[PDB]
């Protein structure tokens, strides 16, 4: 079937473009603002820059080098045209339906798929693509989680760990660009630090991506957790693991583990680099998680792995990696 | 009688801290939030620090210095206690109040005089200290307002240009800190220049701010108009005046008139300088506008003037100013 | 004869990747450093990302793409092999030979013509190309300046505002992304502004890109004149003109003349548009100037036009414009 | 005897404030640029704003609310007139004199003690107040390095974990905000990392500091070490430690420890918070380490802790301390 989405933001847009140029076919486009927003922002990414090809609009549709795309502006998705459109996927990224409850409204909207592009409460399966996307049975899986973007970095390198040197704890800190999930300037909020000036503060936060990663690798259960720290930066991060393994090792064995991942089973999933790179450099990289080598530290049994990942294109080649897989399974 | 404040924010704090500090009495805060959020950004500011005091709070009142202050979240104006807790002075700062229809609202919960920290609809008289305040009547004027913050910046220059030698037509522009109208990352909004990443950008915008300035000094009237520039600041601005003035005259003319009135009738709010200073300089500087003395630009009759103001204090103080000049004339 | 580039800095690199792009052939690139950090530069760049192609290096040359550059590392001028490496035209981007005496020094070196990419003083004739390029006379001129990003921004408007309307004063502003004769943290600096923390302020530093657009526009002598103020932004600029013409006009009239020199003589060099974009849409962009069409203003004959310009690569593609000029026109 | 200070930094001028509130007599300042500018960077800081002081000089000398204070312009130290002044204890803070070898010169010049303000190279002995200042011995030390502000904030939580629970290993990493050695723009420097622009990229870079840590806690050779990560902000930075310890504890029991600590033997250097500050809340804080409560996190005997320190603030009031100590040793 076709792929509809629901929330045009900054994963929801990115995945948009991605979409487009794999000839992946979306169909609907539901957010909450007009068209002429809708293609301004399409058009004029801050971060990517112009769309490459053209943009134009009508008061029902986008115009994107000419195919047309239903663009509405339903706030609940119930009432959203999924079966009208010939929508059979729906990538889920409003950020206000990752109930599965809520989420479920798609179906009855005709939808046969939701994807919820964030962690999930009560979905059919957590999927991180390398690590467990085989475990997807498309008779029984239906509204799927892609987890975050943390999590996906952390699952590759996690798992060439414990399959290689086996892990027995691990605690983590992300040190994140800021998301919209925060304030420009001092301003009420749900979390006393998110409340804080985005631009002009290092900010502790919170993070379950840690723990979300036993439910795709079980065998961390209880063995893994961590932190994040969001600093003045627009997109791009980088995952500061610190892992207690089984058996003594030196930075060369685990960077040569993590090598040999990227060029073989992690393939497009896991890269791996020994140049001096910095937060620019891994901007628009399509890698979940990109180790820099030369970082990498060992005592012993305690290593210290870092992994950089741009927290919207990474992700968001994810999901569109996952809606083909949806698809080529019968959706 | 006693002030209230209704819109705990960034303006709402500083007055606060302000009046708090001259010694005159809030007695009710209302904002949206819980008070254990509203005690904390009071205590912690990213600008302008640590609140030099002890601050606590129950379910119901915040304790600044052991003063009880009731704190309320009621979401209409109209159902606000200002009667019940003996406030006379409400001070609008939520900015959602703006036409003065709504902002009336206030006066049914028992206030006597309404203050808008923003530019006004229907109000009653729009006053910017320094300049026409003299011209407040408190048995006419209910529903005040003080104007935005470039308002401000602008008239004390422009009156002692007009006086001293007389302005034909005058444009200016504003660089300004972002503030929280903008947003942190490319997300919708009214205004599509502002949808974009407030931090990593220059955002042309549209002010009214030279327009209503005729308002207080009716010789611009319709002679006056500007831009705006906000960028990557979080607090501090500065004014860009290019003006046509009725005569020949020298930089040095400009910039003595400028000076002398700032040493006698404008103290206070207009200041002068001639040290070669930054944004950082002024940050928490309570003036209106400062002039700095050594960027004043002129070829023959065409002048170019700069004034910095830091948009959150200068303006804060402001407010404070005329909320003890409508208290000083009985309430 | 070949092009040889002394100082391989944010100009020299960008003059490259676009000299490279269109054929011409770079002999020698000369600077203070090793081939590593030549190529790691050239490689990875903070705001352009990677360079598409490949580099590589030994202890004598860089190879870009497999053709080998032969790259240096002599601070005297009188010094660099520009003879022994078939250099006829060489690119002055060091900012340190701007006085012309010294970038004389060039020729004794077997170089034919220099290019300064900057203000100079002594020069034999400074050039904007589209606005005087006209008057370069390969017989008598050799040390040829492209004068400053500012100067190439001002002289294609100015030029139209004078044919169209005719001007008779003007004071121009331009908000500048901050450059490297900057500093990160206050550090003493000849210009007391400019030793101030360049990302964390608004800092006023002078300009004479006006008085020079006098020198393309003989014009505007004792006419032109301005300002600069540097913030928060890494590259991309935009010019605030505020002129006083002969004729009263209304802002779609000052338009319609830009727009008309946009796509006729000025192809190329300037630029209009309509949509409503900030500061990140014209990163990269190779025109001198974009007019924003939205922010004219008019009262009367007092006009004010706003054009956008990235002093990176507008100002690099001009550099590359004018030596494949001097080349078409045998050395 | 009276203090000297050669390099009048970040951290120089940051020692003199403090020095100067103290009491401490600074009897002559050195660094390589007029007097002028030494003043008014005095007076106007980006980051801490205002000298509260009045600061005037001259020729000779500057003048800090009327004493007189030779300055000077000596590139090399042999040169300085420290004997002519009555200077005896030196504050190397230039940052290009770290080798003993080198800061000597000194002495010969006629001080009795030099502090050099980072990790040195054949120091007499490095001291970490609060840790082991009581090894400083008059008699034999002479030139004294004061660490890192890395190793300062690291170094009193350590000692905290080693003698309440022992440390088995540890790792950590310092977010921290970028500094002087930095580049604004893309730029030459000796670390290809640090030569790409600081406020726009998050700069993985490398660090000693875990390992001067076992210059102080003997008990940690071998078994610290860990990375930096240069963030967009200005001053403050944030530690995090992940250390394997001896014993299995809960995150109370490690932050009773540290609490306990603070309020006990390391009082005025280390310090405990259970508030949610971010990063502007601990600017200006004299604090070595800052123990953020709610952050520590522990999976049986593995912990996390996270430490803030005013990289500028923190570290000179430290120096300050230190010159105390030296001069009532007797020098
Ligand atoms: N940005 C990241 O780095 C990142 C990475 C991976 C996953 N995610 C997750 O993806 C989601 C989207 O985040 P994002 O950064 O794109 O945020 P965003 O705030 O840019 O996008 C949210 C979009 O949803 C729209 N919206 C709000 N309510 C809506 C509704 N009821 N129906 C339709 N549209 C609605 C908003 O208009 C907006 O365009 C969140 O769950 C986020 O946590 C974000
Ligand atoms: N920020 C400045 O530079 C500044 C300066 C001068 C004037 N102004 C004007 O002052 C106003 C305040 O802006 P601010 O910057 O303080 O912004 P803000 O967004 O920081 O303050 C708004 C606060 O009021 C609360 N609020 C919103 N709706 C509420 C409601 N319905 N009832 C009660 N409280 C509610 C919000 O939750 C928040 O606490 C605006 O009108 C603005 O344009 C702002
Ligand atoms: N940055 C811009 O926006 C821009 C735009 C227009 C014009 N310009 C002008 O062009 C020049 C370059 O500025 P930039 O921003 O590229 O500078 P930069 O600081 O980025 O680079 C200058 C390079 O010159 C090298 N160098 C220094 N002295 C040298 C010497 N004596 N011999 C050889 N190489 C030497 C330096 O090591 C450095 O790599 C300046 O004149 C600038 O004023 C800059
Ligand atoms: N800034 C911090 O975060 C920090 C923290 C702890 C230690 N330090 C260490 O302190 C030192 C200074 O750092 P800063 O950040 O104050 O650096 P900075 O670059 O601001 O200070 C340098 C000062 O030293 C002056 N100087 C340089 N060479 C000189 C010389 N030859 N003679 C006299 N004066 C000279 C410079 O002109 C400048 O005034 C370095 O060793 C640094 O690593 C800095």
């Amino acid at each position: 079937m076709k792929v509809g989405i629901n929330g045009f933001g900054r994963i929801g847009r990115q995945v948009f473009r991605i979409l487009h140029s794999r000839g992946v076919e979306v169909a609907l486009i539901n957010d909450l603002t007009d068209n002429k927003t809708l293609a301004h922002l399409l058009k004029y990414d801050s971060i990517y820059h112009r769309f490459p090809g053209e943009v134009a609009y009508d008061d029902q549709y986008l115009y994107v080098d000419g195919k047309a795309i239903r663009a509405t502006a339903v706030k609940d998705p119930k009432e959203i045209p999924w079966a009208e459109a010939g929508v059979g996927v729906v990538i889920e990224s409003t950020g206000v339906f990752t109930d599965a409850d809520k989420a479920k409204a798609h179906l009855e909207g005709g939808a046969k798929k939701v994807i919820i592009t964030a962690p999930a409460k009560g979905e059919d399966i957590t999927i991180v693509m390398g690590v467990n996307h085989e475990a997807y049975d498309p008779s029984r899986h239906h509204i799927i989680s892609n987890a975050s973007c943390t999590t996906n970095s952390l699952a590759p390198v996690m798992k060439v760990l414990e399959e290689a040197f086996g892990v027995e704890k691990a605690l983590m800190t992300t040190v994140h660009s800021y998301t919209n999930d925060q304030r420009l300037l001092d301003l009420p909020h749900k979390d006393l630090r998110r409340a804080r000036a985005a631009a002009i503060n290092i900010i502790p936060t919170t993070t379950g991506a840690a723990k979300a990663t036993a439910l795709v690798l079980p065998s961390l259960k209880g063995r893994f957790d961590g932190m994040a720290l969001r600093v003045p930066t627009a997109t791009g991060s980088i995952s500061d693991i610190t892992a207690l393994l089984k058996r003594e090792v030196t930075a060369e064995e685990v960077n040569a583990a993590l090598k040999a991942a990227a060029e073989g089973p992690l393939k497009g999933i896991l890269a791996y680099t020994e140049d001096e790179i910095v937060l620019q450099d891994i901007v628009m990289d399509p890698h979940s998680s990109i180790v820099d080598a030369k970082l990498t530290k060992a005592l012993g049994n305690m290593v210290k792995v870092f992994a950089w990942y741009d927290n919207e294109w990474g992700y968001a080649n994810r999901v569109a990696d996952l809606v083909e897989l949806v698809l080529r399974k019968g959706v």
